[PDB]
């Protein structure tokens, strides 16, 4: 009797159907009762009869749709199973709170070299069912750990790559390097957002790389996109990239004189964030008076379970240390930090625009770290090489080169980070890899921006190879076998690839287009798009949008783009100035001509006077991307989908319609419709035919694969249904192997009864 209807803030509620009618169901909710509402017809579903248990696979359950998934992994939350599965995929669901020794290397152990549903649903079972399926199937294999900000994506990619490591390394510790290398990198990529106080900045690819004996040979670090406007400003609730707290709270009193340091309220490029660190009681006392901003005497530290500004410094110089990074490189990459810090405190006034005289120290801070010659830096902030003759630049357009500089430099430090730490474990040659990919999920604010508009654009390329991987071929197999199995039909998404990507019409070229054009203006960009692409279905005007918020917003200011997990509107304001990498010839010949080694040599791995400087941050992200989507498509996939529980970083709150929302935008209920109505179990003739031949009667062994299973499933008795003979394979129904393999191990003189019962010519 009892169902799940929809429920505002829990997802669904479990209520009785009182009244069926020809367009809604009417709702009696449990124990209420004369209270009743109307849903309609496909938001009502059936519920499982025992409300209080679990099932570790979803595809266990009576019933497999969206609510009783839901149900079922919020079960599992309330008793710390973060982890669940749907088939092969993995649903984990973040804790926020650590649970005791689920990660410990006892449990590292007992994971290794065991099948799914051996052991409970762990992220250690998904990373050893990829190096079972490498080193059986010889090829390559990926790992995609998907969600939100704040999901759990970085930590379960760090689960992954800690658990393949300590199992599948040589011993020795140049295992640890592949795990000891992630603090450097989130030292200089991840920075606290009002979603996450460990954001990631950047996406990346960590591929581990086997020889034939399927044994760790090293790793390769592909990173994309590392957010540029962090370096300069951030909201008050945010702060810059975690290098410049752990160097302001940590760095010793000669490193602090050395590099010009003080409290963060002293440089303009963290001031306009929150200036407070992560610490507790006692890390508060290690750091030191003239570090702490007057916003952190005020309101104290900011808490989190694992970030530490002061500690994570210590286990930051560790770590480096740890992966053979030198002293002197160590103090050259915060050189370079502090460089840019300062560089951010210049200010310019108006004359044409001059320094002001209070921005001494701060030029002279700069220009000696940056191994630069103060007028040099003067004249290149202020000045600008036209066709030759030096324009002087207004205040504003100095600001702009000021932190075109600072973002050119940062950017171009994290790039020699993160090929540094492909330095620290390299290979000649290697067999297979197990690549883990931690990348941004689709997300939208109340304001999107080109950082949004690139991470949905990577979203819907990942997406469109999910649902090929999961639905399309999966159903191809079901078509091919001739099982007559419901079609479940998806949005195909590659008309928005399109709008986005094709050379030429797409919005990246045109984009491109309007930054060589004499006088770039994002609004002659966004008119472009709507003019070229007027009748396109992915896109529309800010105008037609579903959200009263986005009405107002004109038509060259923005367009909305219907991604597959729904419209985003785009404000289309400095899509021109963030599509450029480039710096003008002045700034690029004064950085690249440096007088430290460092520096230039962040710059060696010629701009004419009237020639635009110009690189796309697009169709480099593209290229990239399109180099990833290779590397996946040639490799064997495992699904990883991370759920944010909750919008206060909490344990214990699980947010049902949030989670439900999370799974309906990643596209599970087409899997949950699929697998519904699919076998997700199968085996050949011949495999069911090898493995099992043994414990049957002599006789059956004399018989051809497909005819021995025909005989063996009449001497079962297996419901006709549970399984489906097709053209090559047993096709099994969800759960219905596991029934059938229990059987098999029963005695062998019960089996060869079940046979003579049947056919008695057969013992
Ligand atoms: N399994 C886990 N155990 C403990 N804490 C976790 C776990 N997964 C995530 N967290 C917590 O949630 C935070 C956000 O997770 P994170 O991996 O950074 O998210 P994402 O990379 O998806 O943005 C982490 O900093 C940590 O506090
Ligand atoms: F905050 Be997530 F790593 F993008």
């Amino acid at each position: 009797k009892p169902v799940w209807a929809p429920h505002p803030t829990d997802g669904f509620q479990v209520g009785n159907i009182v009244d069926i009618g020809p367009d809604s169901l009417t709702i009696e909710p449990l124990n209420q009762k004369g209270k009743t509402f109307l849903a309609l017809i496909n938001q009502v579903f059936p519920a499982e009869e025992d409300s209080k248990k679990d099932v570790e696979d979803n595809c266990s359950l009576m019933y497999l749709n969206e609510a009783t998934l839901l149900h079922n992994i919020k079960v599992r939350y309330s008793k710390d199973r973060i982890y669940t599965y749907v088939a092969n995929i993995l649903i984990a669901v973040n804790p926020y709170f650590d649970i005791p020794k689920i990660y410990s290397s006892e449990t590292i152990k007992s994971y290794q070299g065991k099948s799914l549903g051996t052991m409970p649903p762990h992220v250690f079972a998904i990373a050893d069912k990829a190096f079972r399926d490498m080193k059986v199937l010889k090829l390559s294999q990926s790992i995609i750990v998907s969600g939100e900000s704040g999901a759990g994506k970085t930590e379960n990619t760090k689960f992954v790559l800690r658990y393949l490591t300590e199992s599948y390394g040589t011993g020795q510790d140049i295992d640890d390097r592949i795990v000891e290398a992630n603090p450097l990198l989130e030292a200089f990529g991840n920075a606290k957002t009002v979603r996450n106080n460990n954001s990631s900045r950047f996406g990346k690819f960590v591929e581990i790389h086997f020889n034939e004996k399927s044994s760790v040979v090293g790793g390769f670090v592909s990173h994309y996109l590392l957010e540029k406007s962090r370096i300069c400003v951030q909201g008050k609730e945010e702060r810059n990239y975690h290098i410049f707290y752990r160097l302001c709270a940590g760095a010793s009193e000669d490193i602090r004189e050395r590099l010009h340091l003080s409290s963060p309220d002293n440089f303009r490029y963290l001031n306009r964030g929150c200036t407070r660190y992560f610490a507790n009681k006692e890390t508060d006392k290690q750091i030191l008076q003239n570090r702490k901003s007057p916003e952190y005497l005020k309101a104290g530290s900011l808490k989190d379970p694992l970030l530490d500004d002061h500690g994570d410094f210590i286990r930051m110089c560790t770590a480096m240390k740890k992966i053979g990074l030198d002293d002197e490189e160590k103090l050259d990459l915060f050189r370079v930090v502090a460089g840019v810090l300062h560089l951010g405190n210049i200010d310019f006034e108006e004359a044409g625009c001059n320094l002001k005289n209070k921005s001494t120290q701060a030029l002279e801070y700069c220009a000696e770290l940056l191994g630069l010659d103060q007028d040099d830096l003067r004249v290149s902030l202020t000045t600008r090489v036209m066709l030759v003759i030096k324009v002087p630049l207004k205040v504003e357009q100095a600001n702009n080169a000021r932190d075109a500089l600072a973002k050119t430099v940062y950017s171009h430090l994290f790039d020699h980070v993160v090929n540094r730490v492909n330095q620290c474990f390299p290979f000649e040659t290697s067999s297979y890899f197990i690549g883990v990919l931690d990348i941004a999920g689709f997300e939208y604010f109340e304001h999107n921006s080109f950082e949004q508009f690139c991470i949905n654009y990577c979203n819907e390329k990942l997406q469109q190879f999910f649902n090929e991987r999961i639905l399309k071929e999966e159903q191809e197999l079901y078509q091919k076998e001739g099982l007559g199995v419901n079609e479940v039909h998806y949005v195909d998404n590659q008309d928005c690839i399109d709008l986005i990507e094709a050379r030429l019409v797409g919005i990246l070229d045109i984009l491109d287009e309007e930054n060589r054009l004499p006088q770039p203006s994002d609004q002659h960009f966004t008119s472009a798009v709507h003019q070229k692409h007027k009748d396109h279905f992915r896109l529309s005007i800010p105008r037609k949008s579903k959200l009263a918020i986005h009405r107002n917003i004109r038509d060259d200011e923005g367009f909305i783009i219907r991604h597959f997990a729904g419209a985003v509107c785009y404000e289309t304001t400095q899509f021109v100035e963030k599509n450029n990498d480039a710096l003008h010839m002045s700034l690029e010949s004064l950085i690249c001509e440096s007088r430290d080694k460092f520096i230039r040599e962040l710059f060696e791995s010629k701009q004419k006077a009237g020639k635009l400087s110009f690189i796309s941050v697009g169709n480099k992200f593209k290229t990239q991307l399109n180099l990833l989507l290779d590397k996946l498509r040639s490799t064997g996939a495992s699904f990883i989908r991370c759920i944010k529980p909750n919008l206060k970083m909490t344990s214990h709150h699980f947010e049902g319609a949030q989670i439900l929302s999370q799974l309906q935008c990643s596209g599970m209920v087409s899997v949950l419709d699929l697998m519904q109505g699919g076998f997700p179990s199968r085996a050949s003739f011949h495999e069911l035919y090898n493995m099992y031949k043994k414990y049957m009667p002599d006789k059956l062994a004399r018989l051809d694969p497909r005819l021995f299973c025909k005989a063996l499933f009449k001497a079962l008795g297996l419901n006709e249904i549970d399984y489906k003979f097709g053209l090559t394979k047993v096709f099994f129904r969800p759960g219905k192997f596991a029934e059938f393999d229990q059987i098999m191990k029963s005695d062998p003189d019960h089996l060869a009864e079940l046979v003579k019962r049947v056919n008695h010519w057969l013992i």
